[PDB]
């Protein structure tokens, strides 16, 4: 499981602030702890959008080797924000919208780049998993298209909050288990976990008992608070319940510093 | 989620004390406790099983409505047992052993009691998910044979320690998921949960860990720790996360008091 480090995000006050201010010492701090959590990507945020994903880059990798994950509906900012990575990086993202597959898959390609993929269009998120089904199955056509290893598309079921949305969280799970049995090679799957528990109380609670769920269903990777040591728990102990992780006493201790 | 509480068993000293002193005061106390968890059943071990059982009974239903889980290999602990239950109970357990469910399933009819079945026969735990299903559909036509109701059949895909069993975690997790795609309406299922983290470091996050990977695979009971606060949690938030419990902001207190 690939936990993608959340708090990098200018929704977020501190990091709002930083990124005006242009201190990067807040968004370099917030790289150590999430990677110290045991996140081993950071998603950034920026919240001139162009110039401000080149700084977050540029600041952030300073301090951090984590692939670095851009998280920004203008793909401008992407782009350039992908041509000032160090090293391979996670694109966040694209969705089934044509006009955005013809642009941001290739541009995954020029720059060997995962590419995560939103179950959606322009019209909306769908109410069910076959309707995202359809979706995904275009995401895994449009990777063959232009070339893009499956292994590096990373497909978004899309989750929604558990008070106000209940009926999507198991729609979601059916969607992961339908992917999961895809084919060989298979896509791979990512949620933004923190969605599912938006205005619930004991939100560490849904998050990590969601992501459990999830990754029963295969779920790859997850967009979620890497200083959140529970969730962190989970991750490591559901790797060891699908045998994708061998056993030890110190299982825990061992995906925080693998 | 029906939380069997696994408290009290013959195998915890003071149990087998109680017992032999014929003292019901540490076993009518477990009983409160187990349910005051939000344990909604009972698993009764005597560790003269027979009069033995028989007094486990007695005892605890004297303080307890909960349904009483019989747990014992000897039919005639079993028997008399049910007898003296003054609500309905359930049956732990039979395998897929002819000898075995020629006698146990006739007897939970009779007795108008759930039946836990264990996917093997007397040779030993199968290796893989398509094995444990063999005894599963062989379980599901017995059901039938005997005129017990499907949804009275809890079928228990048998989970081992991850230390020493680790590839069969995610061959139980799929048993389970397809043995709800063995029939319509679907037999129930169920899990010793705890067996699953036999001599492991931090038992309980494994336990809860797999409890909700477990419950995304249809898991409908387990046989667990009733006093393991963070397992009840689990078991209240991942109903939610499937939807079969309408969320509420108190969803663990609601999970423990409904």
């Amino acid at each position: 499981m690939l936990i993608i480090g959340e708090r990098i995000n200018g929704m977020f006050g501190d990091i709002k602030r930083a990124i005006q201010e242009r201190d990067p010492a807040p968004v370099q701090e917030w790289a150590r702890r999430q990677e110290e959590g045991g996140a081993r990507a950071l998603d950034l945020n920026v919240g001139d959008k162009v110039s401000a994903m080149e700084w977050l880059v540029e600041v952030t990798q300073e301090v951090s080797n984590l692939t670095l994950c851009l998280d920004s509906t203008n793909i401008k900012a992407i782009e350039a924000g992908l041509k000032k990575c160090k090293n391979r990086a996670m694109i966040n993202s694209t969705n089934a919208e044509r006009e955005k597959v013809e642009k941001l898959f290739p541009l995954a390609v020029e720059h060997g780049a995962a590419l995560i993929g939103l179950t959606m269009n322009k019209t909306g998120i769908p109410k069910d998993s076959d309707t995202r089904l359809a979706f995904a199955m275009e995401l895994v056509a449009a990777a063959d298209e232009f070339g893009l290893p499956m292994e590096d598309l990373y497909i978004d079921p899309l989750i929604l909050p558990a008070n106000v949305a209940q009926d999507h969280a198991p729609e979601v799970l059916k969607t992961l288990q339908q992917i999961k049995m895809l084919a060989d090679p298979a896509p791979k799957t990512v949620l933004g976990l923190s969605n599912v528990s938006q205005n619930c109380q004991n939100r560490p609670l849904i998050n990590r008992t969601f992501l459990a769920m999830a990754m029963a269903c295969g779920l790859m990777s997850a967009i979620a608070d890497a200083c959140d040591e529970a969730l962190i728990e989970t991750a490591a102990t559901a790797e060891i319940l699908l045998n994708q992780t061998v056993y030890c006493d110190s299982f825990v201790k061992m995906f925080k510093t693998r």
